[PDB]
């Protein structure tokens, strides 16, 4: 299939641009470079062993969108563009609605006016909201979600159903994501945040690389077996299949397909540290904080319908995440060039 | 004050515009003419008894906001532009949630941009979503508005909110209207809706003045005390007032001030329509019809808040709203002039 994918040169969308054309698709990313570098353009053609094409560009501009659309004939659109920094839309919260809500409400008008009607959109667990039943399952009515982050999903998520009703023919994925970590096994692609890295595992990772000191646990008093916050971690390569696979399987089957991303287990931030350490062969540095704001203490994907309904579910382990996620560092200590 | 009011050709912002001249501020007013006419511009200047500014142009366009903001030294701004056909919400999405959503978000950013903290928004109680508690009071959780334009609601206070707690500087007033009726007691001055009227009041009126056949009562079998549906109707002149109160006194004053503009009392279809056949002098036609979807039963609002700190209440009543429609439909029966 003609797939567009936007903020394919970032994180997850790399690793998945990736297995799209491995799997032979045409592949058309879309990214305004705000958070990525050209640099991963080789990289992911080498290892995707065809050349995807690029267009510099933001999702916010709608003319561009709808040329871009209608220019490669796409026939399916996974958007992965967005901000996503948790702590930073608290305090930037407009760039955040705008990046988030408008830009995907931009995107969708341009595929309007293409006739393009099968989407795939990078949701997250923020949707389900504070809510104390665990695992999560689709079938849960969605919460208040603490951030504008979280918030600007759940709108998006909201938008897009609205959007399905009123023109039915349309196919959305709502793909829910959890605790994506991992690189591919190369090491040559990865997570390449700038800056502080927000997420637990890059963190580690630069701790173990020596950039950083100790990685501060964010409380330990949780009501966990071993007192600090639980999560599901899942490998990018696993996402970056799931994405294929649903984009495959949905294309034109019309409907709104929620489907929760992840393991289906929950790992605390202890185990974490301890595969990572197991990876990189030295005890990484911690110390335990106190507890970070809004934070749940424990959650966890039912990945049940996925399976079920896709034939989809991980295949990585929590070590293989650790592992990947060092080589990727060691061998990129200054991630992707200038 | 210097008062840029979008949306201020309309309905309700029409009627505020009056009041505000009359206190003696400055008013800008921003329209983009979709839903109403240049020709009420005179009739504002006249009744408001000074000349208001008119700029014809659209919330959507950021640096035209910018530019107005600046240029008239606004100091706070009434937000009552965007669109409003529930039915017509679900039918066409995207349109609603780009007015909206993206138009709110647009007009706000250029606030920030031209250091403009004060701002008052034109909210519904559709927030409170399928609530059994009655009356609404600003106290409770919002709950899940059933429409695109409900919805759209929702999301503007959340981002607002958010917007209120990074800029902490900020005074914002959610102000949620119920049902909004009446026309300015000149009768010169009033709601002109286009095509077939979505609400209850214009469409009775219309039914009055001979256009229309007879009234359908959507639904006959709810458990109120007459069966017909219940809600809070507010005359525009009330609703006018307590925006230049709530203007007046909440600028400078840095919050998220919510506060429910009702009556705080319900009536029933067939009580409007008993006043209007009283109004007009001859008994409203009128049938029964199957329930409107979506439609709750009854609710209305609690105002005590309001008179509490804003020192507001209503003081004209159902009869006078009839009254004061049933004047400006019979005295301009095609409504402002092309
Ligand atoms: N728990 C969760 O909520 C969860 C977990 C991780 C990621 N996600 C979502 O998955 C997506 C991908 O995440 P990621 O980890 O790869 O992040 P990322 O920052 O690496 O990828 C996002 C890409 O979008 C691009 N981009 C940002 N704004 C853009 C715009 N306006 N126009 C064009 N390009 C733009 C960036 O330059 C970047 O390459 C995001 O939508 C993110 O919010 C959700
Ligand atoms: N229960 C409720 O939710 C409740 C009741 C009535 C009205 N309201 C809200 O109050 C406000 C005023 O309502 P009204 O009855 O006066 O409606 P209205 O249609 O008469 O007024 C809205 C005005 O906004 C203008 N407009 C629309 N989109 C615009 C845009 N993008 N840029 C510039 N101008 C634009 C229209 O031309 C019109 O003059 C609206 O926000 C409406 O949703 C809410
Ligand atoms: O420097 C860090 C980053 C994260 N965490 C914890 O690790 C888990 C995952 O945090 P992350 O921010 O990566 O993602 P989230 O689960 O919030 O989406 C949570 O229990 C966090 O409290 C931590 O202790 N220290
Ligand atoms: O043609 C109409 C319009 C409205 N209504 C009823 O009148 C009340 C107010 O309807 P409206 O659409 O004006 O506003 P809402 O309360 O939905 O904001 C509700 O009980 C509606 O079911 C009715 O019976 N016939
Ligand atoms: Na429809
Ligand atoms: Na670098
Ligand atoms: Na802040
Ligand atoms: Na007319």
């Amino acid at each position: 299939m003609r797939v567009l994918v936007t903020g394919g040169s970032g994180y997850i969308g790399s690793h998945t641009c990736v297995q799209l054309l491995q799997n032979g698709h045409d592949v058309i990313i879309l990214d305004n470079l705000c958070n990525s570098k050209r640099s991963v353009l080789p990289v992911i053609e080498r290892l995707g062993g065809k050349h995807p094409t690029f267009v510099e560009g933001d999702i916010r501009n709608e003319a561009l969108m709808t040329e871009i659309l209608h220019d490669h004939a796409i026939d399916t659109v996974i958007h992965f563009a967005g901000l996503k920094a948790v702590g930073e839309s608290v305090q930037k919260p407009l760039e955040y609605y705008d990046n988030n809500v408008n830009g995907t409400l931009r995107l969708i008008s341009a595929m309007r006016a293409a006739n393009v009607k099968n989407f795939i959109f990078s949701s997250s667990a923020t949707v389900y909201g504070d809510n104390p039943k665990i695992p999560y399952v689709e079938s849960f009515p969605t919460g208040t979600p603490q951030s504008p982050y979280g918030k600007s999903k759940l709108m998006v998520e909201q938008i897009l159903t609205d959007l399905q009703k009123a023109q039915p023919d349309w196919s959305i994925a709502l793909l829910r994501y959890f605790n994506p970590v991992g690189a591919h096994p190369s090491g040559d692609m990865g997570e390449d945040p700038q800056g502080i890295p927000n997420n637990l595992m890059p963190y580690i990772a630069q701790v173990a690389v020596g950039r950083r000191d100790s990685l501060a646990i964010f409380g330990n008093d949780y009501p966990t077996e071993d007192g600090t916050g639980v999560r599901d971690y899942i490998h990018v390569m696993d996402l970056a299949d799931g994405h294929v696979v649903a984009m495959e399987k949905l294309a034109n089957k019309p409907g709104v397909h929620i489907y929760n991303l992840g393991a289906g287990v929950g790992n605390s931030v202890l185990d974490v540290v301890n595969a990572f350490s197991k990876a990189c062969g030295k005890p990484v540095n911690y110390h335990f904080a106190p507890r970070r704001e809004g934070d749940l203490p424990a959650y966890w994907a039912d990945a049940s319908k996925a399976d079920r309904e896709l034939n989809w579910r991980v295949t990585r382990t929590l070590d293989e995440m650790a592992q990947d996620t060092w080589h990727w560092q060691s061998r990129h200590p200054q991630g992707y060039p200038d």
